[PDB]
Parts: C-alpha cells; sequence; structure tokens
C-alpha cells in the first residue's frame, strides 16, 4: 500500500525505486544489474490499492521500455506479481521481456523469468 | 502511435490507448472475460525510437483489476510488440497475478497470449 | 485413451510434431523444427490425460524435446504444455518454455516463452 | 547419467524421483505437495546428455499428467529448466500447468510458476 513506496532490490542486484500513489498508480525508475541496460529507466504500473481482508498479497505490475537518454535496447519488460509486507517484506514477480523483432523471429522475442525483490540488497 | 487508438483482442476485450511522445502508454481496458466489469485504468511504456530494419516496436502495459465497481485483487501485464502498416497488430503474452495467501501463491499466476487489431 | 492425438501435426511456424498416444498416458514421437538451432528430427516424450472429461473440454498434455540429435546439440530443451481439442477443427493449443543451458551469470536470460498451435493440416 | 538421477524436493515440499538414462531419457515419479493431486504420478522427459563443458547448466524438461489410480485433475504440468551440478546441486525450473477447459475458458487454462529442486529432504 504505502509499504510499496521506496527502494527494492532483486536477486540480480537490480534497483527498483517506486512510488505507490493513493489509488493505484506506480511510478519510478529501474536500474538493471544485467543485460542491455545502463543507468535508470522510467517505469509505470498499477497496483491494487485495497487488497483483500485475509492478508493475501497486493497484486501489482509495471513496465520498463529499455530506452533512456544513453541507450536503447528495443525491448520492454513487464513484471507481474504481488507485494507481501511485514518483517520479510517481498515483491514476488514473474516477468516477460519482449524484444522488437522481425515477424519471422517473433517466436524468439520473449524471455520469461522470476524476480524476488526485498528491502535489503541480497 | 500508430499505437494510439482503439484495439480489440481475440476475446473481444477493448484496449483504448494513447502513446505519448515520452514513451508513455495510458488508457483504459475492458475485458470480455474474467472477474471484471467496465473499464480499468492502464499504464505502460513503449519504445519511442524503434529499429527501422523491419522489427516491431516493443511495449508493455499493466491493469490492476480494481475500479469503482469491482476489485478482483489481481493485475495483468501484457508484454509484446506493435507491428505497423496496413493491418497493424499488437502481439502479446501476458501474466495475470492474483493476490494470494501464502498457501495459494504457487497458483497465483496465469499466462496467455492476446493479439490485438483495430478491427471492431 | 485419446486416440485423436496420435499422428502428424503442424504448427504455425511450419514445424512437424509426430506423436503416438499410448493407452495409459504415454506420448512418444519426434519433432522437427522449422526455426532455431535445429536440424532434422529430435526425440520427444510426454504425457497426456488418458481419461479426459467428455463435456467438450480439451485433453491436457505436455511433452519435452532436448535439442540434441545425431547432427547437432543446441544445449537446450523445450517443453510444450497444452490441450488437445478434437472435432472438425482439431487442434493442440500450447504454450512452451525453451531453456538453454547457461552459466549462472546468464541464467536470467536462459528461458524463452511462446505459444504454438498445432493443426492436422498445413 | 547421473548427477540428475536421484530424489529431489522443491520449495513446496514436492518430491521428484528421476532417473537420467544415458541417451537423454528422464523417467520417474512426481508427488506434489499442493493442488488437485495425491500420491505419485508418472513423469517422462528429456535432458541434454552431452552438456557444454564451459560451466553451463544441463538443459532438461519433463511432464506430468495429473491422472493416477486415485485421482484425475484433467491437467498436465511441464517443467523446463537446467541442472546445475556441484555443491549444492540444483534443478532450476519454470513450469506451465495447463488444465483441459472449454473453448470459452481456454484463456485461463494455464498457470505459470517456478520451482527450484535440491536433494535436501524437508
Ligand atoms: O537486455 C535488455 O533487453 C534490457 C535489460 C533487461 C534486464 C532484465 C533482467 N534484469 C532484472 O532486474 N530482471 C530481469 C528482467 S529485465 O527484463
Ligand atoms: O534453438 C534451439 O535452442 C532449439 C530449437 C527451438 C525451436 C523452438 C520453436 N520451434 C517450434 O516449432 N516452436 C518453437 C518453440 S521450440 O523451443
Ligand atoms: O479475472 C481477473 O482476475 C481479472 C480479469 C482478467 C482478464 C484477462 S487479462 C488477460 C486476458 N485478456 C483479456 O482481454 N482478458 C483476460
Ligand atoms: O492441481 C492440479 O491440477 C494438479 C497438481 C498441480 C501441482 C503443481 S505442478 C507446478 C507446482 N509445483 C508443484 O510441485 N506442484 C505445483
Amino acid at each position: 500500500e504505502a509499504g510499496i513506496t521506496g527502494t527494492w532490490y532483486n536477486q540480480l542486484g537490480s534497483t527498483f525505486i517506486v512510488t505507490a500513489g493513493a489509488d493505484g498508480a506506480l511510478t519510478g525508475t529501474y536500474e538493471s544489474a544485467v543485460g542491455n541496460a545502463e543507468s535508470r529507466y522510467v517505469l509505470t504500473g498499477r497496483y491494487d490499492s485495497a487488497p483483500a481482508t485475509d492478508g493475501s498479497g497486493t497484486a501489482l505490475g509495471w513496465t520498463v521500455a529499455w530506452k533512456n537518454n544513453y541507450r536503447n535496447a528495443h525491448s520492454a519488460t513487464t513484471w507481474s506479481g504481488q507485494y507481501v509486507g511485514g518483517a520479510e517484506a517481498r515483491i514476488n514477480t514473474q516477468w516477460l521481456l519482449t524484444s522488437g523483432t522481425t515477424e519471422a523471429n517473433a517466436w524468439k522475442s520473449t524471455l520469461v523469468g522470476h524476480d524476488t525483490f526485498t528491502k535489503v540488497k541480497p
């Protein structure tokens, strides 16, 4: 909720800096430790601003297009996942990284993986 | 943009989007299926300087399935590419994550693929 | 059993899937890809629901190819997970995961994801 | 032939018992700790029987159809991933669980997740 805003780090050492707005907006920057990336990229996404009463995770997702002032990878990643708060707060995601490709190469356009974000660098 | 406009997928969902000069996607999504009614806000990003060698334009966007009427406690992200020209298409794969208790997290996420066209 | 599975199938990429469905759930056959790091036929094995529902629902199944044969070794494996539907427009509708062997540093980009639809003609 | 051969457990406590044959076969049983499943199910799959020698993992995949003598969930899972040997040996996977569905429900036929296996008995 409010618990989402701030800096998060994944298992690769990437840095996810986000603000969760009152009704569901996510805005911030992403800096990847790997791949065809340097410095920060804009991200935007959405989260459930009124998660379930049973303490289920807070669903959210966000997108990075891998273009910034320094570099353009011609690709975009979406992370889809859920935030869980508490002493071991986490954002558990799966992601789809699509590169722009010709139609013939479209079958190999999309990588899939999973990132776990924590409040401390692993 | 190119990307800007009203799109429909194979399910009959409606994707109304505007592509900004800064790489932003903004608009609304209305799903023909699932735990959804009416329009939901979406935001996303696209490559605003794509390759000129015939490649598609990479993009993605998110919907959290809460609006003024309903809350599914879930979010879909679509990742894909825009292919322009006479019969422009957006081809995607998506991940739908539901918020879940710890016991149910293994089954939190559905995966699929949606193809969008501007044909009503 | 689901006798409708056994035979030759073709996907939208021009690949050929030749399979035998055993009475109690075995899939065995060969796969020839029209794309990627692949030449000639590769062994496949998998499983299917040999007593599917009779309400018109599909028959769940999946199979694996490791991309090594007598000609070539791509150091990768693909699994297709999907469902068979019979009738006049019989199809096997799948999603797949193609994992390459990688070093630990490159494991984040080990897996491609996509979808293939197999039909009895094309 | 085999590092891969053995009894493995994932983060859910599920048990994967596998034999890796000299030419690329995987056979064994799977018991899920979760879902519409009880006791053991047959699996088959394939792995790269001549992996790279540069420190890369060994690609593999396998399928379970969730029908056995006790229960039938009309579903199948495939795991695609790689085996990383040494200490601590691990098989890192992503999986697709497809249920047989009507055409109207096919959009929600397939779950996706990731399982990591080790030889450590919970
Ligand atoms: O190589 C590219 O096309 C851009 C960089 C992609 C970095 C990926 C990698 N970094 C990260 O923090 N999680 C994974 C998923 S993100 O697509
Ligand atoms: O490049 C490789 O590593 C081996 C060949 C992969 C071919 C892929 C491609 N061919 C096909 O019929 N469907 C898709 C998914 S399979 O992983
Ligand atoms: O059921 C839910 O949790 C919310 C609605 C989900 C609808 C999904 S999003 C992916 C797919 N494409 C669509 O247009 N609708 C379904
Ligand atoms: O519920 C079903 O349809 C059958 C059981 C599915 C269990 C899944 S397979 C992927 C994940 N890993 C496991 O060890 N169990 C769950």
